[PDB]
Parts: structure tokens; C-alpha cells; sequence
DNA sequence: TGAGGTAGTAGGTTGT
DNA sequence: ACAACCTACTACCTCAT
DNA sequence: TGAGGTAGTAGGTTGT
DNA sequence: ACAACCTACTACCTCAT
DNA sequence: TTTTTT
DNA sequence: TTTTTT
């Protein structure tokens, strides 16, 4: 099918294209030839109305003649047609500013129809973001409406000038509080310092220090007789009862991490966080930053109407989109009562209703898991523990215990008996069957304070003592609402170290997610999701795709920052076929690295010993590589080297999720724009908000040490959309990313927290990190 | 016993002690109140004849009145007696320079009796290093004679100006070559850039670039008409046939690692490395930097004789040392023919002659291993592989194969049969016994190019295919001389991943270490060492100490850098007793960190689940903690927190191996100086050189959250000396560091290369990283 | 990389 | 010219009867 | 931390 | 005012007959 | 509802 | 000397 939709793009008149472009080459960084801190090769090319076409060799392209006080050589001339499309778009975007078409102007135009509002102590201000895209031979401007939230009160006029209140404020927001200094014209963000173990802030009470810093702020920046008037009006006199906060830089470009700083809690403001604000106010600050497609369309049309210039057009652009058929969603292969491989279509049911029979067994068909792991043939008995945070009230603890026990016995055991016996065990003897989750007897319910080291030590000691001689166990943790991080991660890591798979539920769910009719029971949605997630963590694949993929492997790659270091960690997820029609999932860990660039040589070496069929078994094996972000130049250069030796053919694509392009409709679709493909694979069930598409770009084929660029066809889009529909963490899931990228992200995040179990469950689809 | 020895210390006249010391406090870094190049708080205190007594708060102590162009406050006055001993010593050292007693003067005085020599293209220059120590109430100056090696030829006049020769030089020293720019007055060191995979340098041939850089060097630094004369005399004209080398900073303080640099191979020199120089010249450059104790004594006495000043004395100092008895070395507990526990004393044999019977069995007693791992009760079968680098000649390959097979069968199997049968298997049935190392049949000898990725892949494939269904194997690798790093480590890591323990021998050993009588056999020393190391890697402890230690555990801690990251890795080694008389070794991995400071909270949490007896079983457990280096303030602060909860008592000591203090004698001894203990535990078997002592300092006791400083007694020194004599990597070993620190270093280095086997052999004494 | 020792080259962290 | 210390790498030299 | 979506705050790497 | 993307964290809102 | 089933 | 011993 097809349709016509309106997108937030406006055409650009061709008269803006420059006639003559000069090219210059520098010999040294402008920051060193001269001495002006902050000056870079990009600022020099910006001030001359130009772009940087070679950052390594310092080669820039300019419209005017270069006005530089250093050393350079002119490399000649160039025409607009000899630049690449990206640089053409960047140059056109730069030229749009010289005609008054800038973000500073369009934001002011927008703020005539949407006014900056004030909620509590914060202000929300609309703004726009502008980009340029070359579709075929015409340039289009992309305008995206965003909001910014700022604080109108300093840290002094927030705690009512009581130092103790400042102490509570600093201590209760220890993890994620940052202070921005507004008295400076750089607006640098700092982080407060805290004492180890004992917590508590690090204040210093000394009048001389505060006097020196206040006078330094006056003298260094506002060094005119006039400016001191607004300095005294904005912040007042030199308050002396205010302590000084120990703080460090939030960034690291300056480096030299011995730079102590003293912050006066009178010239700084908190940045923004809804955790430090009342719920009734956070509800209305939100729902103002989210706009329906119609509101965006009317606002953009008004902005275009109130622009007086020939350069840009007066109406938004319309594009032709290709709709996605409904039949594509219903392409999964579940297994029925007997043990067949019936499509889910021929049961008059949808994927969401997959465990409705376990509570009724009279109105909905009985549906059984498609795949069960191999180690469950020998493993038939699994201990289960219930851990409860002592910070909850007794009624909540009893409710959580009862809910966990009922979930295990009433819901899981029915499936465990209908699968193991009714459909399997042909004559008193079968091999693969669902295990048994004990929870039997006392001393398996642990009630310790999970927010302290002593409680965690006691919990670990108890579980380890009970776990002697065993190899796989399950745990249900009922945690409090305010459980700090580095304690959640610690609990999960120390439980994984004993080969115990854990599932955590927080207090707010146990108190506000009660059922519709029976208000003394957990909601059906939550219970079904919990059972599905536990089954997926135990290695059971409840359904598989009915699609037939043309490749032999599908690999997703992602990179995550380290916890306490300056480095990065790579992670990947690999899906095999062995016929095309059925897939498995195995996570692969790539080593540490210095930047966001995966060493493709070490990845394939690690992907050879973890295999049996090799990458060159008998003939050429085709590999599909989806990259979260973009394929860097080093990754592409290192793929030709692998293709030279291993004799494989790689097809690489880039998946992007943060782009300013929007389509003003609510349906699953895709369209081709600027050489890339924008795909909306999901539908929004909430009233307020606009769906964010997925950008597929830069498809290329590498073989025999050669790279050939290609264009994305319809089959690739259909394959990506099909891979989108494979989620093992939620039955009623409508996600955006494809499965390999989605699970590579989670595996990288798990490695960041050093969550490893046995290295042998990973090979058979155990997904503890899901 | 006792003796009197001469140490390189000279007394200092008390008249130098200052009368009045001023104290000042700054408000901001002098690099920011003003704008200089590298001005710091330490340079400011140096130029005012003073020290920095508080770096965090910027509090400095000065002798003169402070002359500063910024903001500061005087904190009052202080007397010399109120400073700590370290700051008193630093102040006295600073005051020694104002009287002409500096390194620049004493080095010039020394260079009258030792002249700077020239070997090949390098120059060796003597110099001195000076320190100050306060022993009881008098200050002593420590003078240490060192040498410096510099290059008198640029990179241009080293390759005879042939660009191809320059390419060969750059490619053959790719790993460890650095270039220092001598045309600059900062003498900054750079590292050349190379192309990935394909290797080869990164040169740029362009006359304009070389002209610009040469003129920039002339203009920026030597900006006087006179200086250009020596610039033209030193380096010559602007040579134009010289390419430009791509290079980056060797350091990282500047950061911003996109700042490429172009180096002219005419203004830079190699720094120094004996790998790039002829062997006959490297032999004579060495043996000139090493001095016997007598030469050092005469040189220092001459230096003191030719000093005209009252400030320092005219003769070296004499100290009273306590000798170490011979009986202490012979305190190991080996096990005899029957299987008893006789001390090695009652056999008329020494530790080195521990396997002389396996070749004679008629002149020396038969000696059996004390301990054998528990996993060998079930394991009775071990595959053995022989891997040979294809870069060796055929005769060397055959010799290596024959030597490995003979080592396994003639030497090991005799022990394996005398232990398993003659002494064990009382009635046809025993449990613990030595396994069998196959090398059975062909297809267990692998000959592939180990310097390339293809050869490593093939080797891994073959070993993994043969290793199917097994759990422990052994490998002997015969590698070439020039085997580059990152290939050795890769081979070891990929072999460990298959649970194969490897031992590597290089080509130079197989060609020059032939036996005395039979020149077609490997030397006895090398063969015995190889067998001992293999046995230790397999978990067999051939001997244990006869000492009785007063503590329950001994823990050694070390920190190592990361390979591709900016971070650090902690490692530790723990020795248990369970009675005080016997010891086991278990390595413990501490997590990643940002600096050289181990998180003591996470270490003890990891040391609880890896235990069974806990740190608080029934009563107080004493822990001894030896730190490689020094205990940082954060580590000490985090130990009181642990002592508060876990109810343990920790005794911490600092072990230092790089200090300028020397004793002019050759015997095992120790003495007390400046509050620290200097211990010489080994004897030098080479003619040239002086033994380097071990500095034990800063003993302290932590319990109930309280820290009490203590003094090192004789029992602590005896314990450290006894722990020194426990090495499992060499039978004829006389090392310096204690065993826990020595093995913590190796475990940290192994973690740096990610060498992990199964996490279950680690807990029971396997030492694959030794 | 037989392993330990004594010699060099370069760089980093801590201090409190 | 900020002291003390760590780390990585390279080279020779000696070991038991 | 039921899991996914849409909204904010801050920071980093790549380009070639 | 260097684009164009990634990461970490926080908050609400909706889900299957 | 602090289990079954064999 | 590209093994035993059971
Ligand atoms: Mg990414
Ligand atoms: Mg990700
Ligand atoms: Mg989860
Ligand atoms: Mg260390
Ligand atoms: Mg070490
Ligand atoms: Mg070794």
C-alpha cells in the first residue's frame, strides 16, 4: 500500500548556492599558532562562513576570503558539485545563517505562539533545532520543536537559607545532583564532593574564602562599574552565613583532577531533575514538553507563515510512504498442545495473549513453549529463594511473599505439568522437561536490610550456605523504592557469583498495581510479564520467527562506558539459522578499548573458537552486521583485512535512533529520504507524543578486501521490521530497535556491571541480563 | 651476630637549621591567578626556598618572606620542631642547595675522577642523586652514583640519509622506539605512528611542510640573530630530501589526542635501547654503568675530599648491622622416600639439589613432592602438545622436539613412578597420584608460523579439535628469538581459553645453553628449572616452610596498568595456615580502579565469599598486609571502616625496592635507619654490581576503627626474610621480595593480559601465571 | 620467552 | 630543578655436584 | 527495579 | 554557536480479552 | 495455600 | 628413544 504524509521539511531556494569556494590548508592548530583559548579549526571555519573538509590535515573550505593571522597555503579552487553530499548540506546550513534563518530567530518566532511557562521554581521555554538534507538535487531544511527547562532560583533561595536544610538537600540527592554556575559567562557545571563511607557533604565555613570567591567573580568577569549594579541586583550582597561547597568539574577536558573548587551556594543553581520536585508539579512540567503531531504541524505552519524571506518556502513538504501490512506482525511460530509447530495465526489468538489459559484453561487455547534448553534434561530440581528488604512494612512483605509463591505454584506449575506430562513423556520416559522451583520449607525467606553492607553480607552468607553442592537457583527480590544504585548492582553481581538468577520487584509496584476486580492481588499484566521474563532468563524461548532470512548469521554490536575508568567495553549478539527458518541467540564479549571503535580483528578471532561450523565451512558464508550508531573508518578498514583472509562476505548497515526527522502520522510505515530509510515500526498507545522513526543508512558490502556501497531495498526494510518483533522481555512489547542491537545493548550494560555466571549457560541462550 | 659497615651517608652540620619559618596559604592555583606556562604551587615554594606542607589546601612553608603577585594570607609562624620528619628532611635538602651542595655541583666534582665515555654513537656520563634522612636528631645526606646515556647523532646521521634505510630502521624497531626533539629547550619525547595491519611507517614527503617546521623551530625558540649561528652549526641547512614522520606525544598530560605532529628526522634523536645496537658495543656500554662497592666507596670518598665547605662532613658514615644466620635459609620441609616430613637439613643436601637424583639415583637422596593437588585424585590422564615456530631451522626443531620428549619421559616419569608406586599405593589402591603426560602419537606436533594471525588461528583450531571432551592439557612451545609481543600474549591467552597450560622456550636458549660434556644436550640447570616450573604450574608444591607464623593470613597487594585503557587493575595473593606451620597460596582478583589506590571495602567483600572459615569465625583473626609501595591515605581510611564491622585486627607494612641507600658490603644483613629497616636478604653471584636492599617502613596496627603506629622489631624482619625464601619458579633462586608481594605482582600482570583458566584451579593452588 | 640479579630509557600517581 | 615511589620495555651474567 | 514508549539534564567520540 | 551521533540518569503513561 | 510427583 | 602400566 501507499499514502501521502506531511513531514517537517521545507524546501530551500536554489539561489543560496555559492558560486566560488576557496580551499585553504593550515600547518598547525590555530590554538598553538596563536594563543586564544577555545579557538579551534572549526571556529575559524565558522567565522569565515565555511566548513572543515579535512580535520586531520586541517583543510578548510570557505566562501569569503580567509582572514587569518597565521600561516596557511591556498590549495586552489573548487565547485559546489565536487563536494560530498554531507559537506554540501553543512555548507548550505552555514549559508542559511547569513540570511537570518537561524535557530536564534526561528525560536523567537516560535515563542510568539507558545509562551515560556513557569511551574513551581522552573521555567519551560520552547526552541527549535535546524538541519539540512539533500534529497535528490534540492536542499530541505528540517525544523524540530524542543523545550528547555531552567531554574529561576539559586541554591540559597531554595533551602530557605538554613545550612541544615542545605545539608539534607545535598545528602538526599547525592547520586545525581549537579550545580551550574550562572554568575559566570561560561556556565560551567560542577559536581559536589562527599565523604567516603560516612556520606555527608564536604562544607568549609570560613568568611575569608567566601569573600575571596565572591570578589573574584565580580572582578574577573564583570569588570566594569556598570556591571556591578546588575551583579548586586541579581544576587545581592556578600552573604556570610553561607558555607562553601567542595566541588569538582563535571567534565574532564580540563583534566588535572586535583583542581579543587569552592562553590558558594548563592551563585549556582541545580540543573534539572524531576526526582527533586513534587509529583503534582513534575506531572505538569511533563505533558508540556510532549506535543501531538497536530500541534507540531500547526506550530510549524505558523512559523513558516510568519517568515518574510524568499530563501525558504511557505509550506511543509509531503512525502509518499509505503505502509506495512498487518499480516507481517503475525509471523511467529508457537507450539501447540500436542507439540506441533502451528503458526500462531491458526489459533485465533495474538502474541500478547500467550498465557491467558494458565488462569482460565476454558476460554483460550493452551499454548506451549517452542524451545527448552538442553541442560534441563539432566537438571530437574531448582532451589528458589525469596529475599525481602527490611525497609518495607510487614503487610507489604507478606503480600510480596504470597504473590511470589502463588506466581510460582498456580501459574508456572500448571505449565510445567501440562508440558512435561500431557504433551511429553510418551511412555513414562522423556528427556527434556521443565524443572521444579522449590521455595519449600523455611530458611528460604530472607529479610535483611539491603541498603547496607552488613545486610548484603548476611544475605550472601545465607544464600551461599544454602547453595552448597548445587549449580543453579532462582531468587525473587522485593526491594524498597529508594534503593540506591551500586547496591542493586552489588546484589545482582554477588547473586550471579553463586549461579543464582534473580528477579527484582520494587515497592511502588506492589502497592499501586493491584488487580481491577480483586484489589488484594497483583495485576494480570504484571504477573504475566514477570513469568515471561523469568522463563526467558531461564533459557526458554516461547516463540520464534516464521521469517526466512537470506543470511547465515546476524550480528549486532554496541559499546558502553566503563564504571570506574576512562575506557569502553564492546558487546555483541549473534543469531544463527542453520537452515534459515529458526534462530538462536548467543552473546559474545569483546575486550576493552580506548574509544567507540571495535577492533574487528579481535572480534572475529573470538568468534571462531566459540563456533564449530567456522566462518568458512565449505563455501562462502554471508554475514549481516547491524551497527548501533555508525561504522567508523577504523572498523571499515579492519573489515577488509578480515575479508581478505577468512573468505567471507559482510553486509553492514548503520542504525540510528536520535535524529530530528518526524512524520506527522500514527501508523507503521517507511520512506526513503536523502539516501537513508526512515522506518516507523511501532504504534503509540499514549495520547500525547509523536513516534520517533528509525534511520537505516550506509549499507555496504565487503568481500575480497573490497568495499562496494549499495542502496537499501525493500527486502532489507522488511527484514529489519521482522527482527523488530522479536522480544523476550515483554509479551505486549512494541519496540523500535532490532533484536540483535537491542540485546547487544543489554549485554554491554551487563559487562559494564561485571555480571557473568558460568560462561556455559551463555552458549545455550540463557539471557540473565535481559 | 653484629658487624660494622660503611654506608653512603654523610653527616650535616646543625648550623643549617633555619631559625624562623613563615607559613602562607593561597586561595587558588598559581597557574590560574596568573597565567604562566608550567607554574605550580611546588615551583612557587621552590623559588622562595621552601616546601609545600599541604597540597590540597595550598599551604606552604617558607624561609624567606613570600614574594607573590597574587592573593594569599599569612597563617602565622612555626618552628622547625613542629614539622614532621619528612618535611624537616625536605626543608634541609632545600637549604643544602643555597650553600652550593646540589646535584649539579657534586656531579661536576665526580666527573673529575670518572670521565664521560663514548661507545659507538652513545655517551655515558656519571652523575649523583642526593637525599636527606633524619636518623635520630641529626640529618644525613645520601649520595648515590648513577649514569646517563645520551645519543650524539640525530636520526638523519644514523641511517646515512637513505630514506629506505630510514624505513627499515623505523619498521624493525616499531614497538619500543621513541624520538626526543633536541632542537627545543623542553626536550619533548614523541612516538612515531604506524599503519594498522600492514605495519610500515607513516611518512609525508612535502618540501613546504619541512620548511615550515624548520623555520618554526628557528623562530619560536632561538629568536636572536646570534642563536641562529649555533642552530646552523649544530644541524646544518634545511635538508629537503628528508621526509616527515607522523608522530604523537609520548606523554598524556597535554591530552587532546588528535594533535598530530610532524617530526623532521634531522632535529630528533633516539633515546636509548640496547636492542638497536651491536652486541659487542652493548656489552661495553654495560659493565660501565655497574660499579663494585669498593669503586663506589673510593669515588664517594674522593668527592667528599674535594668539597670545600663546613656544611657537610669529610668521611662516610659507619653503621652497626645485625647479620642473618646461615641456619635460617635451611628451614624448608621436604618429604622423603617413605612419605615422611623430614626437614631438608637431615639429608646433607641443599634446596638447589632437589632433583639431582632423577638423573643419577645413586649418589643423591631421592626426594619427593610435599603436596599434590586434590583434583589429581580423579585426573589420571593429561594430553601434551609440542608447538614449534616455523621460523626455526629444521635441526633446531628436531632438537627441541627430542629435548621436550626426553624431559617428559626420562626425568618426569621416573618421579611419577617412584611417587605413585614405590611410596604410595599401599595395597594396589591409593587416591592422590601424579598424572600421565601423553605426547602420544603424531598430530600432537604442530609446526605453524606463530608470528602471523593465520598460523595462530590454525594452531588454535588444531588444539581445540584435539581437546574435545577433555579438561586439562599441557603444551611446550618452542618460539623464535624475535617473536613480537601481543603475539606471545595472544598465544598464551588462546591456549588458556582451552584450559591448556603452556611453557615457552625461545630459540636463543636452544642454541647456546648446551651441556658441558655432551654438547648435543640441554644444560642440566635449564632442564631442572623447566621441570620445576612445569610442576609448580600444575599445582604441585615441592616444599614448604618450617617457620611458625604468628598471624592467621598473609596478604600481598599490587596494582598494574591496563593494556588499552586509562585505568588500573588490583591483584592480591593470600596465604592461609590453619595451624601456623603449613601454607597454601590462592590468588584473588580485585576490581578495576582509576588510580593506584585499592578499594579495601570491595576487597574484603570478595575475600569473604571465597572463604569458608570467615574473617570472624570464633574470635579475633589477625591479618598481615604487606603493600608493594606504600599504603595510601584512602586505603588506610578504608581499613578502619572494615575493622569496625568485621572485627579483625590488621597489621600493615610498606615494602619498597627503589631507594638510593646502599651498604658497601656483600652479605645478608639488616639495619635500622631513620625509623625504617633496610634488609639485604640475598647474595650477588656476579662480579660487578652492588646489592640493593629492601626498605620496610610504616608498620601500623588497625583494630576497632583505630590506628596505632608501631616500630618494626626483630621478629618482623625475620618473618620477612623467611617469606623471601619461598619461590616456586626457580630452585636456585635468591630473590628480594617476599613471596606474597612477588606473586601479587605476577597475578596483576596476568590479569593485565586477561589470562584466566577455570576459576576452580585457582582456588586450590594452580599457579599458571608463575 | 629457564628465572633471578644489576644497569639503562620513557612515563604515571600521591602528597593532604 | 617537586620528592618519593610505582609501571612498561631492553640488554648481559650466574646458577649444583 | 514489569517493560516498552516519549520527554528532559549532563557528558563524551568522530570526522579524515 | 562545530554537526551528528552515542552514553548515563530521572520522571510519567499504557498494556489482552 | 510455608507445594508435587515419582 | 614418536614412552607406561594396568
Ligand atoms: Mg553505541
Ligand atoms: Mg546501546
Ligand atoms: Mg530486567
Ligand atoms: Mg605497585
Ligand atoms: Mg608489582
Ligand atoms: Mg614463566
Amino acid at each position: 500500500m501507499k499514502a501521502i504524509v506531511v513531514i517537517n521539511l521545507v524546501k530551500i531556494n536554489k539561489k543560496i548556492i555559492p558560486d566560488k569556494i576557496y580551499v585553504y590548508r593550515l600547518f598547525n592548530d590555530p590554538e598553538e599558532e596563536l594563543q586564544k583559548e577555545g579557538y579551534s579549526i572549526y571556529r575559524l571555519a565558522y567565522e569565515n562562513v565555511g566548513i572543515v573538509i579535512d580535520p586531520e590535515n586541517l583543510i578548510i573550505a570557505t566562501t569569503k576570503e580567509l582572514e587569518y593571522e597565521g600561516e596557511f597555503i591556498p590549495e586552489g579552487e573548487i565547485s559546489f558539485s565536487e563536494l560530498r553530499n554531507d559537506y554540501q548540506s553543512k555548507l548550505v546550513l552555514r549559508l542559511l545563517k547569513e540570511n537570518g534563518i537561524g535557530e536564534y530567530e526561528l525560536s523567537k518566532l516560535l515563542r510568539k505562539f507558545r509562551k515560556p511557562k513557569t511551574f513551581g521554581d522552573y521555567k519551560v521555554i520552547p526552541s527549535v533545532e535546524m538541519s539540512v538534507i539533500k534529497h535528490d538535487e534540492d536542499f530541505y531544511l528540517v525544523i524540530h520543536i524542543i523545550h528547555q527547562i531552567q531554574s529561576m532560583k539559586t541554591l540559597w533561595e531554595l533551602v530557605n537559607k538554613d545550612p541544615k536544610e542545605l545539608e539534607e538537600f545535598l545528602m538526599t540527592h547525592k547520586e545525581n545532583l549537579m550545580l551550574k554556575d550562572i554568575a559566570s559567562p561560561l556556565k560551567t557545571v560542577y559536581k559536589p564532593c562527599f565523604e567516603e563511607y560516612t556520606k555527608k557533604p564536604k562544607l568549609d565555613h570560613n568568611q575569608e574564602i567566601v569573600k575571596y570567591w565572591y570578589n573574584y567573580h565580580i572582578e574577573r568577569y564583570w569588570n566594569t562599574p556598570e556591571a556591578k549594579l546588575e551583579f548586586y541586583r541579581k544576587f545581592g550582597q556578600v552573604d556570610l552565613k553561607q558555607p562553601a561547597i567542595l566541588a569538582k568539574f563535571a567534565s574532564k577536558i580540563k583534566k588535572n583532577k586535583n583542581y579543587k573548587i569552592y562553590l558558594l551556594p548563592q551563585l549556582v543553581v541545580p540543573t534539572y531533575n524531576a526526582e527533586q520536585l513534587e509529583s503534582d508539579v513534575a506531572k505538569e512540567i511533563l505533558e508540556y514538553t510532549k506535543l501531538m503531531p497536530e500541534e507540531r504541524k500547526e506550530l510549524l505552519e505558523n512559523i513558516l507563515a510568519e517568515v518574510d524571506s524568499d530563501i525558504i518556502d511557505k509550506s511543509l513538504s509531503e512525502i509518499e510512504v509505503e505502509k506495512i501490512a498487518q499480516e507481517l506482525e503475525n509471523k511467529i511460530r508457537v507450539r501447540d498442545d500436542k507439540g506441533n509447530s502451528v503458526p500462531i495465526s491458526q489459533l485465533n489468538v495474538q502474541k500478547s495473549q500467550l498465557l491467558l489459559w494458565t488462569n482460565y484453561s476454558r476460554k483460550y487455547p493452551v499454548i506451549l513453549p517452542y524451545e527448552v534448553p538442553e541442560k534441563f534434561r539432566k537438571i530437574r530440581e531448582i532451589p528458589m529463594f525469596i529475599i525481602l528488604d527490611s525497609g518495607l512494612l510487614a503487610d507489604i512483605q507478606n503480600f510480596a511473599t504470597n504473590e511470589f509463591r502463588e506466581l510460582v505454584k498456580s501459574m508456572y506449575y500448571s505449565l510445567a505439568k501440562k508440558y512435561n506430562s500431557l504433551a511429553k513423556k510418551a511412555r513414562s520416559t522423556n528427556e527434556i522437561g521443565l524443572p521444579f522451583l522449590d521455595f519449600r520449607g523455611k530458611e528460604k525467606v530472607i529479610t535483611e536490610d539491603l541498603n547496607s553492607d552488613k545486610g548484603i553480607i548476611e544475605v550472601v552468607e545465607q544464600v551461599s550456605s544454602f547453595m552448597k553442592g548445587k549449580e543453579l537457583g532462582l531468587a525473587f527480590i522485593a526491594a524498597r523504592n529508594k534503593l540506591s544504585s551500586e547496591k542493586f548492582e552489588e546484589i545482582k553481581r554477588r547473586l550471579f557469583n553463586l549461579n543464582v538468577i534473580s528477579q527484582v520487584v520494587n515497592e511502588d509496584t506492589l502497592k499501586n498495581k493491584r488487580d481491577k476486580y480483586d484489589r488484594n492481588r497483583l495485576d494480570l499484566f504484571v504477573r504475566h510479564n514477570l513469568l515471561f521474563q523469568v522463563l526467558s532468563k531461564l533459557g526458554v524461548k516461547y516463540y520464534v520467527l516464521d521469517y526466512r532470512f537470506n543470511y547465515d548469521y546476524i550480528i549486532g554490536i554496541d559499546v558502553a562506558p566503563m564504571k570506574r575508568s576512562e575506557g569502553y567495553i564492546g558487546g555483541s549478539a549473534v543469531m544463527f539459522d542453520s537452515q534459515g527458518y529458526i534462530r538462536k541467540i548467543v552473546p559474545i564479549k569483546i575486550g576493552e578499548q580506548r574509544g567507540e571503535s571495535v577492533d574487528m580483528n579481535e572480534f572475529f578471532k573470538e568468534m571462531v573458537d566459540k563456533f564449530k561450523e567456522f566462518n568458512i565451512k565449505l563455501d562462502n558464508k554471508k554475514i549481516l552486521l547491524l551497527r548501533d550508531g555508525r561504522i567508523t573508518n577504523n572498523e571499515e578498514e579492519g573489515l577488509k583485512y578480515i575479508s581478505e583472509m577468512f573468505d567471507i562476505e559482510v553486509v553492514t548497515m548503520d542504525v540510528i535512533k536520535n535524529h530530528p526527522v518526524r512524520a506527522f502520522a500514527n501508523m507503521k510505515m517507511y520512506f526513503n529520504l536523502g539516501g537513508a530509510i526512515y522506518l516507523i515500526p511501532h504504534k503509540l498507545k499514549q495520547a500525547k507524543g509523536t513516534p520517533i522513526p528509525i534511520k537505516l543508512a550506509k549499507k555496504r558490502i565487503i568481500k575480497n578486501g573490497k568495499v562496494e556501497k549499495q542502496s537499501i531495498t525493500r527486502q532489507d526494510v522488511l527484514d529489519i521490521f521482522i527482527l523488530t518483533r522479536l522480544n523476550y522481555g515483554s509479551i505486549s512489547a512494541d519496540m523500535r530497535l532490532p533484536a540483535p542491537v537491542h540485546y547487544a545493548h543489554k549485554f554491554a550494560n551487563a559487562i559494564r556491571n561485571e555480571w557473568k555466571i558460568k560462561e556455559e549457560f551463555l552458549a545455550e541462550g540463557f539471557l540473565y541480563f535481559v
